């Protein structure tokens, strides 16, 4: 369910990075803007047809859109994202915003909500196997998440039955996603004290090791994102569970569509000793928590 495109109509703008395969260029189109897709080297092929026929079958306001793909240079014309990847906001720019639990929360609500959609697809479910900030997009002011790159560095984000080489499931993805809401409340890269070639991790990450625990973190979310850690994969929840679990905690997380316009010298301290503190302040959470339980 595509719309071939021609690449005269396009007109690219500049270069604005790389994804996880081929470039991506800001460009107009049928007055609004545009991001094209464009494999570098031919080796990419593969990566470029994969995310072809899967980004066509796609449509979820939490997934990029795809508009069409051109193939005299063979190139995909999707939805440009403004606000920049997920990665950028957290560790990114020199001048980093600011934002709250409610954003968090609501980021990896809507990550959940996108996935949970990639896994509910008929005949077969489709696993991202590729979760993390950097593909993750935002829009409107920071304030809606869109998934992107499914052509399939990442290794922090990995299930480790995924580079254990033994069969995997959707619930790869689940593992992902709990490094990522770790990610969001502290604003922390996970594991960057490892460091190292690739395989130091895997190593960590395959004996148990996970990321520290956050001080003061609620118990509700502390079990949800444990429980997302589980070395048995079957031990996970469901995608459609962290979904509910994650909607109704949001009556707790008011100010998701606040945007992001404030500055921050996010100092990140080296204070890694066994617990570690939050970025985002659960104050007003159980303060509303309070509330209803009582
Ligand atoms: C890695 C992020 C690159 N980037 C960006 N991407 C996209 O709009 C986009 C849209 C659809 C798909 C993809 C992809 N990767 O399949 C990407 N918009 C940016 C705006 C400012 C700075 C960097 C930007």
């Amino acid at each position: 369910s595509l719309h071939m495109i021609d690449y005269k109509e396009i007109e690219v703008e500049e270069v604005v990075g790389r994804g996880a395969f081929g470039v991506v260029c800001k460009a107009k189109w049928r007055a609004k803007d545009v991001a094209i897709k464009q494999i570098e080297s031919e080796s990419e092929r593969k990566a470029f047809i994969v995310e072809l026929r899967q980004l066509s079958r796609v449509n979820h306001p939490n997934i990029v859109k795809l508009y069409g793909a051109c193939l005299n240079p063979v190139c995909l014309v999707m939805e440009y994202a403004e606000g920049g990847s997920l990665y950028n906001v957290l560790h990114g720019a020199e001048p980093l915003p600011y934002y709250t639990a409610a954003h968090a929360m609501s980021w990896c609500l809507q990550c959940s909500q996108g996935v949970a959609y990639l896994h509910s697809m008929q005949p077969k479910a489709l696993i991202h196997r590729d979760l993390k900030p950097p593909n993750l997009l935002l829009v409107a002011g920071g304030t809606v998440l869109k998934i992107c790159d499914f052509g399939t560095g990442s290794a922090a984000w990995m299930a480790p039955e995924v580079f254990e080489g033994s069969n995997y499931s959707e619930k790869c993805d689940v593992f992902s996603w709990g490094i990522i809401l770790w990610e969001v409340i502290t604003r922390r890269k996970p594991f960057d004290e490892i460091g190292g070639p690739a395989f130091r991790i895997m190593w960590a990450v395959h004996n148990g090791t996970r990321p520290p625990l956050i001080k003061n973190l609620p118990k509700p979310i502390e079990s949800l994102m444990t429980r997302c850690w589980s070395k048995d994969p079957s031990q996970r929840p469901s995608m459609e569970e962290i979904v509910k679990i994650m909607t109704h905690l949001m009556r707790y997380f008011p100010g998701a569509d606040e945007p992001l316009q404030y500055p921050c010298q996010h100092s990140l301290p080296p204070g890694e000793d066994g617990r570690v503190e939050p970025y985002v302040d659960f104050a007003e959470f159980y303060r509303l928590w309070s509330v209803d339980h009582g």
